């Protein structure tokens, strides 16, 4: 629950993924903030070159780390999974290209918490927008919508996140996700509401391995009830 991110929290990610046959694998460090919504990160491919664009697997790279409002925390399910955790699956399909498919577990490690990744991607084009690296190495805020899934005793998502390419054009990226906690316990099973997501790619100038550093503010909103400055 909310007690296990009251301060910073150092995180863990490990992703193993395959992309039209291309093995790669990606590490990552860093620690999260959820009382300011706050994460930074730093991404290295492990394996060598990356063979899609860093920016594809933003997403893919811990939503328990959102700035949920007091008058919002009964909703917010990814931290009432903790610590035993959650399964985290995703669908993101590219237009006119090809698919990811994710299968992610998060939990704690002690005062870690770890996100482990499986990644298969398929049908994508050798000389489009991903396997062709023509996205722009940036990143757009979002939406992510939520609702509750009863039969699961979890939550659904959708969004589209849109991803900017070095032509001037635009790479829609249509994510469906299904969030099911780890275990039996209790869990808290939200109204409709979303994520308010931004985020920061950056370089870092003495890293000579292929990489990424992220921050990232995420905050929840959609509901306003209980939120009494508002009345005014
Ligand atoms: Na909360």
């Amino acid at each position: 629950g909310e007690e296990l991110f009251t301060g910073v929290v150092p995180i863990l990610v490990e992703l193993d993924g395959d992309v039209n046959g291309h093995k790669f694998s990606v590490r990552g460090e860093g620690e999260g903030d959820a009382t300011n919504g706050k994460l930074t990160l730093k991404f290295i491919c492990t394996t060598g070159k990356l063979p899609v664009p860093w920016p594809t697997l933003v997403t893919t790279l811990v939503q328990c780390f959102s700035r949920y409002p007091d008058h919002m925390k009964r909703h917010d399910f990814f931290k009432s999974a903790m610590p035993e955790g959650y399964v985290q699956e995703r669908t993101i399909s590219f237009k006119d290209d090809g698919t990811y498919k994710t299968r992610a577990e998060v939990k704690f490690e002690g005062d870690t918490l770890v996100n482990r990744i499986e990644l298969k991607g398929i049908d994508f084009k050798e000389d489009g927008n991903i396997l062709g690296h023509k996205l722009e190495y940036n990143f757009n805020s979002h939406f992510v919508y939520i609702t509750a899934d009863k039969q699961k005793n979890g939550i659904k998502a959708n969004f589209k996140i849109r991803h900017n390419v070095e032509d001037g054009s635009v790479q829609l990226a249509d994510h469906y996700q299904q969030n099911t906690p780890i275990g039996d316990g209790p869990v808290l099973l939200p109204d409709n509401h979303y994520l308010s997501t931004q985020s920061v790619l950056s370089k870092d100038p003495n890293e000579k391995r292929d990489h990424m550093v992220l921050l990232e503010f995420v905050t929840a909103a959609g509901i306003t009830h209980g939120m009494d400055e508002l009345y005014k």
